[PDB]
């Protein structure tokens, strides 16, 4: 029974949980119709062949008409009373039932029904193979069982065993048992009906009476109409026995018959409570069925007054009220009083507005004569309960507070709060406070011994209170609560449950609150909290409780922390008032010494996860990992034994260094940071001392029995690591390296010959130097009259011929022409540096109208010293020019200067130091002379631009005459931008767009041939680094440009964009997505590239321990760069143009992706699920970027991310409410939605690339599909599928190929060494932000709906089952040897020692091709 899945209603799978929760798109219909004395005769419900494909569509198509039908009496309610509300239901219940082939005593066209399921009764054979009538009763008997939980779930007043339900929904068996016949049904019905008409219209005429003072006429003519009904009632009657009789004497369906002549033969013959946490049973106190293992009752709930006209019953409030005030009055003779009066003032409202949680013995009596008297006093009657209670609340709490006198409404009984007292709060909330009140009281009575006698004063005075703490804390037993249960059980408990009504109030309402503030229901109260960000049990206790009451350190609840100790020994992670000691208090009740290196190590600074007197070997052994022995150790036919561990444990530990040494050293109070950096340092130097012992004896053992060295083994480890990061595949050939690629390759780890042992030497010695570092921290000449030589240079530009780009790497123009007319030289270099300096100066001042972007007046950018914009640059790049003139160094530069440099060379490094340093002085003489004849207005000679000269690693001339290109580029693109707006904004193009827009394009167009040389030169210089990221950091002024998309190197670029990134201003038309439906013109514009599988992981352009998968770094964001930069501040238009966009690259990416997943050699259900997958992954990518709650910022996702919060309100709108905006302009309109747009459109792109002749998958006919995830989530659900699969593929392949065992070690080997870290890397991310939320996590994003100890539990029930496509699509094998899968302990002990035997010799041809390889280059001079 609802086992199918993927129905042809559309969708499938969901029920089995939440089974109510069903949709018309559920059973394979053939119409979707929602189903919107015969009292039933308008509509009951209108749903119920040859497309059925087994009885479970059927079975859900029934649970549909009985959900539907269940819904519409709900919203109805024909009658006033709702009291009688589930007799109704289990009636038609009852007359559902007995559609499917039974007494339809319906006049009309009752055979349509009959036939139709007699032929279904013939699709799914009733004649079985096993022998007729067996399947009415089976499936009745299943629909009995079935049906009456998902028809009862809608209604939750009362049923006359269970209450609070219709009858129930988690009983899991039938109420009451309706076999009666529906003949006689319907007039027991009826005459029910007349009865509580008759006692409710005789009450409701002496009412009207009696408020009356010519009635006594219609007095009586009422009567006499009472007397003709009751007279045609008993005719009825009499008439209805007559066919009785006549059906008795004809006597005198075959089980049915039997029953109904059987019954027709049948009818002719106090005390102090303890917390309660249980279930409610029948008749013993307990939370409820739906509350069951929730938060418990305090002994106040159970102990009230209540458990032990309109005036008359507010009366009777005060009554209960005034009798209740003495119940407080003694059991708690200032603060203390006053919570439990709003406590119980507050459980009162929700008794009496029909929201308890509790539901003793008493209280379901109690609710329906509360039910009963309402209906004899008085839209709906929970509104009316709200309205009495807010209405009377205020004379209620002052009634409480010694109520003897009410008058008309401090120096009364109680000061407690003021009348209203607004305590709006769902009673689990509330119930949940009390109890961590109750627990800090327990917590500060037990933490005061402590800190008396703790106070850093121990052999047995204070370790004897900690103990009992420990106990206190460590079992049932103690302190009062949890009902004889441990504390982290019941914060599980309270963690999972309030995580269940955030995912309830999240998905269930689509908009909740914000309908007028909040509807003040229960699902308004967590929206608003979901809204604020304490979607976490510890952010809410934290704001509301006062932080004090508890600790006495002020022990925060969002600080968790971990415990080992508890025969066996489970790690237990809670808050920090839940923890074996106080907060601090960690090793402190002890009385020890601070012990720093384990001090540092609670804090997760500068984690090292290694434990490295014959003194053999040393384990050196990874935490977690435990190190097992080899399984193949052998000492005949065997190279070596015993050694294949230590090696494969060497190689992880010298990876795992070296990236922590990057990262620690390119990335990063500051005394403790290099305390623990110094002890760090020291220990990696201790285990390479070990490490470099131990390999020593791995020589000598090998040796004994010709293996590589250490500064061998570093080597080809460097050479590796550049083929993997780069080259990606292992290509034996590496021949088509360029001479600044090789240069870089021998200067940055290794030489010609073997120095790995002074690569770690020299990466400790940069780490130590770079702590050191961070932890620490005259002119009087004047030669004005000699000026002669130079002229102004040939800028580029007309004021009354301009030097251009001569593009080794570049020339820039400003370059080619210098002061350098007298080319003994140190005086006239020194004269023609302050000549070229004073003259540039001058032009900016005058012509800044280049390389500033600013009008022809300018300075109104300008720096904040007041000089110039773009001078310091320029400067600089002079000076740099000068010195490589001079020095001679690499420059890409023809024989006009080569003479000049041969002729410095041959006149004449510290002398050379000496002249930059007396040539520094001199410019700073020429600054502060130009600031005396500027009027002096202020001192500065250096610090205007940064004190310090320029010292940078790199070169300073490729990288300064590209940076240079660039902020020209970025400049002039800007202008252009500027004067096509203003030219280009009020249709085709005809007048002066034209020409802007084309001789924008022929600039492009230049440079991007310049783009690619220097993009390439630098590229086989620097390739650890990239181009646009440099030049993105230094510049701010394109900011807002993409060198990818404007240098588009593709084919399709030249014809669909063709005006780089200004196509959508230059051509002025307007964008739309043609359907499937739609005209014949489909929209096949887009520069979407094939997908390929080689591309891999990287964790760049993230703003730690986060990967993006290669599907997210593929996806089309190429159409809409030019829509997003078109619009600045614009929302109206921008909405139609932003939507067709999404739509067009959302078709795309499925098209793409299913053309991915099934390029001619996989057609198949799981290939299918797994395209499913990947378009739903898309997709939730695409809903995360535009909601903004994105973690990767590409080149374009960055820009996009920008212009979003830009299209919206401004600064004076917080960035917060521009991300909720933005989230209800994705999740509205504000026909159908931009999410199921969006999806369908995906749809159209699925169909279109089933139709490039094959059938539809069934995984996409899902018309709505669940909320997304966290991001990371899904990326590290995605990694583990993509373990496990190649995991998979790659041992299979070794296992049958171990003559070609060398090439499948060598690939698993390569594959499996960087999926380690990355293993590390989500899990250490995982168990950061576990269980964190907006104000708890680091992010701002939601994870309190994870709740999971740790990433390999999790992993378990998610990737543990087959690939379903819809909500799981990860499956695997290894699910309990993770960690060690990542290393090769143990799943790779039976192919051990034949992979390093495989790659002995391949390390040593690798090494012997890696010396040749600077010999070649070294001779080809």
């Amino acid at each position: 029974s609802e086992v199918q899945y993927y129905g042809s209603g559309g969708d499938g799978y969901y029920l089995r949980k939440n089974i109510c929760k069903i949709t018309v798109n559920h059973s394979d219909s053939g119409t979707n119709d929602p189903c919107d004395v015969p009292p039933r005769r308008q509509r009951m419900c209108i749903n119920n062949v040859d497309k059925i494909r087994d009885k479970h569509a059927f079975l859900a198509d029934v649970l549909l008409t009985a959900r539907n039908e269940g819904e519409r009496i709900v919203q109805n309610h024909p009658d006033t009373n709702s009291s009688n509300v589930c007799n109704a239901l289990e009636r038609s219940f009852a007359d559902i039932a007995d559609i499917i082939r039974g007494t339809d005593l319906w006049k009309g066209t009752n055979s349509n029904l009959e036939q139709n399921l007699k032929q279904m009764f013939a699709k799914i054979r009733e004649n079985d193979k096993v022998l007729y009538r067996k399947l009415r009763e089976d499936w009745w008997n299943a629909n009995r069982q079935k049906v009456w939980e998902v028809i009862t779930c809608g209604a939750r007043s009362n049923d006359l065993e269970l209450c609070r339900k219709c009858g129930h929904y988690e009983e899991k068996v039938p109420t009451k048992l309706d076999y009666v016949p529906q003949f006689l049904r319907w007039l027991t019905e009826w005459i029910e009906d007349f009865y509580r008409e008759k006692q409710n219209l005789i009450d409701d005429m002496e009412r009207h009476r009696e408020e009356c003072t010519s009635y006594c006429s219609t007095c009586k003519d009422k009567c006499k109409k009472y007397c003709e009904c009751v007279k045609k009632w008993k005719s009825e009657w009499e008439n209805q026995k007559n066919k009785y009789t006549e059906l008795y004497q004809q006597n005198k369906t075959s089980r049915y018959d039997d029953y109904v002549k059987d019954f027709f033969k049948k009818l002719e013959a106090k005390n102090n409570k303890n917390w309660i946490w249980k279930k409610s049973s029948g008749k013993e106190g307990g939370l409820q069925k739906e509350y069951a293992n929730t938060i418990g009752l305090p002994p106040r709930t159970q102990s009230l007054c209540l458990v032990v006209l309109l005036k008359e019953w507010i009366i009777a409030a005060f009554h209960e009220g005034k009798n209740l005030k003495p119940s407080h009055e003694k059991k708690n003779d200032g603060k203390k009083l006053c919570k439990a009066l709003e406590y119980s003032f507050a459980d009162y409202g929700d008794l009496i507005k029909g929201t308890s949680i509790w539901d003793n013995e008493y209280t379901k009596d109690l609710e329906l004569n509360l039910q009963k008297i309402f209906g004899k006093l008085f839209s709906s009657l929970d509104e009316l309960r709200e309205s009495w209670w807010n209405t009377n609340k205020k004379y209620i709490w002052l009634a409480m507070k010694h109520g003897a006198g009410m008058n008309s409404t401090t120096g009364s009984g109680s000061s407690c709060d003021d009348i209203p007292t607004i305590d709006l709060i769902p009673q689990y909330l509330r119930f949940l406070q009390e109890w961590v009140e109750h627990f800090c009281k327990q917590r500060q009575e037990k933490v005061k011994p402590v800190i008396e006698n703790c106070k850093s004063c121990c052999k047995t005075e204070c370790k004897n209170k900690c103990e009992v703490y420990k106990k206190f804390i460590e079992d049932c037993k103690g302190g009062d609560g949890t009902a004889g249960s441990s504390w982290v059980k019941r914060w599980d408990q309270i963690y999972k449950r309030y995580s269940k009504y955030i995912e309830d109030a999240k998905r269930n309402r689509k908009a909740g609150t914000k309908n007028c503030c909040v509807q003040s229901d229960i699902d308004s109260f967590f929206k608003h909290l979901i809204d604020i960000g304490l979607t976490t049990p510890s952010s809410y206790l934290s704001i509301v409780l006062d932080d004090n009451i508890c600790g006495a350190d002020k022990a925060p609840w969002t600080t968790y922390t971990t415990y080992t100790t508890t025969n066996t020994a489970v790690v237990v992670n809670v808050p920090s008032p839940l923890g074996n000691t106080p907060h601090g208090y960690k090793y402190a009740c002890q009385c020890k010494i601070p012990t720093n290196e384990e001090t540092c190590d609670d804090r997760k600074e500068y984690m090292n996860q290694w434990s490295c007197k014959n003194d053999n070997y040393e384990l050196c052994k990874y935490n977690g990992v435990d190190v097992k022995p080899t399984t193949v150790r052998s000492n005949s036919s065997k190279l070596d034994d015993k050694d294949v561990t230590f090696f494969n444990l060497f190689e992880q530990w010298n990876k795992e260094i070296q990236y922590q040494i990057e990262q620690y050293m390119t990335n990063t109070n500051c005394k403790e940071k290099c305390k623990c950096y110094s002890l760090w340092i020291e220990k990696i130097n201790d285990q390479w001392d070990k490490q470099k012992d131990n390999y020593n004896k791995f020589q000598r053992k090998q040796i004994y029995d010709k293996v590589v060295s250490l500064s061998n083994f570093l080597f080809f480890s460097c050479w590796e690591e550049y083929i993997q990061k780069y080259f990606n595949g292992d290509w034996s050939k590496i021949k088509n390296i360029g001479s600044d690629t090789f240069e870089f390759l021998i200067k940055k780890c290794g030489n010609d010959s073997g120095d790995g042992e002074t690569i770690f030497s020299e990466k400790l010695n940069n780490a130590e130097k770079k702590c050191k570092e961070n932890e620490s921290t005259s002119c009087d000449c004047s030669e004005p009259i000699y000026i002669r030589g130079c002229q102004p240079k040939i800028y580029d530009g007309k004021i009354f011929g301009e030097k251009q780009w001569i593009c080794g790497a570049c020339i820039p123009p400003r370059t080619q022409n210098l002061c350098v007319g007298e080319l003994s030289l140190k005086q006239k270099i020194k004269n023609a540096i302050q000549k070229e300096t004073e003259l540039l100066y001058e032009y900016h001042d005058k012509g800044t109208a280049i390389i500033s972007r600013n009008p022809m007046k300018g300075q109104k950018n300008n720096d904040s010293n007041g000089l110039p914009k773009g001078f310091c640059h320029a400067v600089q790049r002079s000076f740099i020019d000068y010195k490589n003139m001079i020095l001679g160094t690499s420059v890409n530069i023809y024989e006009y200067i080569g003479k000049l440099q041969e002729d410095i060379k041959k006149i004449i490094n510290a002398w050379w130091k000496g002249i930059e340093g007396e040539m520094w002085d001199a410019v700073r003489c020429a600054i502060t002379k130009i600031n005396k004849k500027q009027k002096k207005n202020g001192t500065f000679s250096i610090d205007e631009c940064g004190i310090f000269p320029p010292t940078g690693n790199d070169e300073d001339q490729s990288v300064s005459w590209f940076k240079e290109w660039s902020e020209q580029f970025c400049i002039e693109r800007l202008q252009y931008e500027k004067n096509i707006r203003d030219a280009c904004t009020n249709d085709k193009i005809q007048g002066d767009c034209k020409r802007k827009c084309e001789e924008y394009k022929k600039y492009i167009s230049e440079k991007k041939q310049e783009w690619d040389k220097q993009k390439t030169k630098y590229e086989n210089k620097y390739v650890g680094k990239s181009a646009s990221d440099l030049l993105k950091e230094n510049y701010p002024e394109c900011i807002s440009a993409n060198f990818d998309f404007i240098f588009n190197d593709n084919i399709e670029y030249k014809t669909y964009y063709p005006y780089g990134d200004y196509s959508s201003i230059c051509s002025c038309e307007q964008v739309k997505y043609y359907e499937y439906n739609n005209a014949e013109k489909k929209n096949n514009k887009s520069l979407c590239h094939e997908k390929g599988n080689d591309r891999t992981w990287s964790k760049k352009y993230i703003k730690e321990g986060v990967y993006v998968p290669p599907r997210r770094q593929q996806l089309c964001l190429y159409e809409l760069f030019p829509i997003i930069i078109k619009n600045k501040n614009d929302i109206t238009n921008a909405k139609k143009e932003l939507l067709e966009t999404l739509q067009i690259v959302a078709e795309r990416e499925a098209y793409y992706l299913w053309k991915q997943y099934h390029a001619h050699n996989d057609t198949t259900y799981l290939a299918h699920k797994k395209a499913c997958c990947a378009i739903r992954g898309s997709f939730y990518d695409l809903e995360d970027i535009i909601k903004g709650n994105d973690l990767v910022h590409d080149e374009y996702t960055k820009y996009i991310d920008s212009k979003l919060n830009e299209i919206f309100d401004s600064s004076n709108k917080n960035d917060i409410e521009t991300k909720r905006a933005r989230t209800d302009w994705w999740e509205n309109e504000a026909p159908k939605t931009i999410r199921q747009l969006v999806w369908d459109a995906m749809q159209s792109g699925v169909r279109k690339a089933i139709d490039e002749n094959e059938n539809f998958p069934p995984c996409m006919g899902v018309q709505h599909i669940g909320i997304a995830k966290p991001q990371f989530i899904r990326w590290l659900e995605e990694w583990t599928n993509e373990f496990c699969e190649k995991y998979t593929k790659y041992f299979e392949d070794m296992k049958s190929n171990c003559i070609e065992c060398k090439k499948a070690c060598a690939n698993y080997t390569n594959w499996l060494n960087p999926k380690r870290i990355e293993w590390n890397g989500m899990s250490n991310y995982y168990n950061k932000i576990y269980r964190k939320s907006n104000k708890e996590s680091e992010d701002g994003k939601d994870y309190s709906m994870i709740m999971e100890p740790t990433v390999i539990d999790y992993l378990n029930k998610r990737c543990n089952g087959e690939i379903n496509g819809n909500y799981i699509c990860c499956s695997c094998k290894n699910i309990g040897e993770n960690s060690t899968s990542g290393t090769v302990n143990k799943k790779l002990q039976k192919k051990e020692t034949q992979c390093e035997d495989n790659k002995g010799p391949l390390d040593l041809m690798n090494k012997v091709l890696n010396k040749m390889d600077p010999k070649y280059s070294e001779h080809k001079m």
